[PDB]
């Protein structure tokens, strides 16, 4: 028995999938998914590991680097989350990997954006975000996936998602 997916590693839809940081020991398991593309929201530039990992395997690296702030602190900029979720609903860029450092926080704010689009009430989002976060689960980022608006996006169609 010798993958060994990422931190907090879970698919999100057809194409998608969440993470917290990998590192080496998760790469064989990474190749199982025929990634195209990762999504990576932390500011840090990526190490040579992981920059190796990623060319040798044709992957494409979007860094939309969020500022990793703790409550009471958390001011997540809509302009980053707006520019990943573009990426995200270009079915071009599928497979995709989300990442942050740990896979609840920026990570769960993308995704909870998602589930907005994809027209799930804020309670079942705030369930799927509670799940990964755990004791670290933050109000600030259920309260930006409540406010965060949508209408720019009204038109993008998402043929991909096992939700029709």
């Amino acid at each position: 028995l010798h993958l060994i997916p990422p931190l907090n590693f879970s698919m999100v839809d057809n194409g998608i999938f969440r993470s917290g940081f990998p590192d080496s020991a998760n790469f064989s398991f990474l190749q199982t998914l025929g990634l195209r593309s990762i999504i990576y929201l932390c500011p840090e530039p990526y190490p040579e590991s992981n920059l190796q990992f990623l060319k040798s395997n044709g992957i494409r690296l979007f860094q939309f680097g969020i500022e990793g702030n703790k409550e009471p602190f958390v001011n997540i900029p809509d302009h980053k989350i707006r520019m990943a979720l573009k990426v995200l609903l270009d079915e071009k860029n599928h497979p995709v990997l989300i990442h942050s450092k740990r896979g609840k926080h920026r990570t769960g704010c993308l995704v909870g954006c998602l589930r907005k689009l994809q027209k799930w009430c804020l309670t079942s989002i705030f369930d799927e975000y509670q799940r990964f976060a755990a004791a670290k689960a933050r109000v600030s980022d259920q309260r930006f996936m409540e406010i965060f608006d949508v209408s720019s996006f009204s038109h993008i169609p998402m043929s991909f998602s096992c939700s029709i």
